[PDB]
Order: structure tokens, then sequence, then C-alpha cells
């Protein structure tokens, strides 16, 4: 349920990437994956179904692996509804709000953001579009 948004540079503090959309009905997942190489740099996944809650997964893929989940149980998604997902890139972490409000900050494990090419989005929505700038 897939489109790659490049990142011509690769990622880089103050890039500020936007995802405009609206849920699809009966939705389960979205996901929006950084890519370095074969690597997932960061892995954001809302899950509006795992055992009857809701629950955004947030992870890093390396060699084949992934590696410690961060979960957040607050969850502004809501299928059939629109949304505004923002990631603000900084030195130290991915910044992401939803709606115009802070979600959750993911700490940096893959270092080299300039190796971060390309930015996957999937799942299920309608996609309206991605895009960023520099703040």
């Amino acid at each position: 349920m897939p489109y790659n948004l490049p990142l011509p540079g690769g990622v880089v503090p103050r890039m500020l990437i936007t995802i405009l959309g609206t849920v699809k009905p009966n939705a389960n997942r979205i996901a929006l994956d950084f890519q370095r190489g074969n690597d997932v740099a960061f892995h954001f996944n809302p899950r509006f179904n795992e055992n009857n809650r809701r629950v955004i997964v947030c992870n890093t893929k390396l060699d084949n692996n992934w590696g410690r989940e961060e979960r957040q149980s607050v969850f502004p998604f809501e299928s059939g509804k629109p949304f505004k997902i923002q990631v603000l890139v900084e030195p130290d972490h991915f910044k992401v709000a939803v709606n115009d409000a802070h979600l959750l900050q993911y700490n940096h494990r893959v270092k080299k953001l300039n190796e971060i090419s390309k930015l996957g989005i999937s799942g299920d929505i309608d996609l309206t579009s991605a895009s960023y700038t520099m703040i």
C-alpha cells in the first residue's frame, strides 16, 4: 500500500516532512518507513487493532532484524477521517506531530542521517500529499 518520497541529500536537521491523507474505512494499519539502504532507520506504525487495542509502534530494522520497539498508546487516527502527519528532523531525534499536536519523539538509532534517502508511505490510507521543507 506503498508510495516512495525521495529525499535528495538525505535526512538533515530542520527538515520538516508533511503527509496529508485520509484513513480508509476499516483501517488496520499505516506505516511510514525512513530507509537507509537495506535498513529501516525509523518505522512509524499505527496499528488500529492489536488484540483490541490501538497502538503506535516505532522501531528500527538493522541487518534484516527489528530492534527494540517503542510503543505509544496515544492514538489520534480514526478510520475514514483526514489526518496530517508532520515529522521534524532534529539532530537527536525525529519529532512527530499528528493533526497539529505533538505525538512522540524517536531518538536516532541510525546516525548517518544523510544516508536515509527515502520515506516509504504505506498502509490503509488514501494519500493526498507527501512533501518536505526546511524550517
